[PDB]
């Protein structure tokens, strides 16, 4: 029983931190790129 | 077997765990930025 309910935990944690990797960096990439955005609002906004 | 798959365990999820603790306080700095750009525009609007 213990080793199998660690398989299990070893599955479901690495598959919901490797989800959670691939989601982070996207976040990232959308922050930089709404700030990047916002600095082309604010130039406009001098025009 | 099952002390060296719950090693296997320890790694992956202290590597990755560390990593998200990496990640998230630039996620919140660059909101507070983002936030505070929008003030500057908000400020800009006003003049």
């Amino acid at each position: 029983e213990q080793n199998q309910m660690l398989n299990h935990v070893n599955a479901q944690l690495n598959a919901i931190n490797s989800t959670l990797n691939i989601y982070l960096p996207k976040i990232t990439s959308m922050l930089n790129e709404v700030m990047k955005q916002n600095h082309v609002l604010s130039l406009q906004i001098e025009f």
